[PDB]
């Protein structure tokens, strides 16, 4: 079977623990702080099969921009198909989010992750307009950081 | 002269890297997505004075537990007195989560951070009852991750 529910303190553990397991043992260099677990609890969710975790998706409703809601990171389990979970993930989430008032929602890649690129398109994501182009996809330079350059998507919902 | 405002997207660059300098110490990690200054905004402040920034402070309302407001990052510049910069910035946020509808305050540091556990003690912060116990403070274990054990404060407002 099938399930999807909200994250709770007590996840942390093992959601820290995949992000040296499903992104093919490379390290990344973006972690997930213990306060997404503990404040964003309603916005962040974890699918599974049969009490296994099958993908998780961490993000929150902005509160400067109260309309905006934000996916910061998302994750699905190797053996199944990106897409499928992913959408799944990304659909209950959009769900909660307008029932905050949100009328639409963000997140941010790099320019180089076509993985990402495409994967945010096909959900229908639109990209924003920045200050640069590279490889045709327009981006806001150094986003986050120097030699940070970061394509920005949002979608109405 | 002197003021006190909130954080705008484009105050990223110079906080960051102003950051960097007042630390004056080895690579830190990275620990300020831009996420913050573009999501945040009305609960993160910068003091500055003659236009020269003095401090800031970033934090927010918590969404899973409304009545709790939270402070990720602060900081003052070195020659500057804490409790002067510092309680300012702090207080502007209190004062600004409480017409939120907050009444209570959170944060969390490394319990061999001295300098974070006296601050936040001489402003009435109270130590949450952790796991286990280090230099005589209550700490939860590996709360940021194996081996990130963390000392959480709490204050009612």
């Amino acid at each position: 079977h099938m399930d999807i529910r909200t994250i709770t303190s007590s996840d942390y553990e093992m959601v820290t623990s995949v992000l040296n397991e499903w992104w093919g043992g490379r390290q990344l260099k973006e972690k997930l702080p213990r306060l997404f677990f503990e404040h964003f609890q309603d916005t962040s969710f974890i699918t599974s099969e049969h009490n296994s975790m099958t993908g998780f998706l961490i993000g929150f409703q902005s509160q400067s921009d109260p309309e905006t809601a934000y996916i910061h990171f998302s994750g699905v389990h190797p053996d199944f198909r990106k897409m499928q979970i992913g959408k799944q993930l990304y659909d209950v989430f959009i769900e909660t989010v307008k029932q905050r008032g949100c009328t639409r929602v963000k997140c941010v890649t790099s320019p180089v992750n076509k993985v990402s690129i495409a994967y945010h398109t096909k959900l229908g994501f639109d990209i924003e307009k920045g200050t640069k182009t590279v490889n045709g996809i327009s981006v806001f330079a150094n986003y986050d950081g120097p030699g940070q350059d970061r394509v920005l998507f949002v979608k109405n919902i």
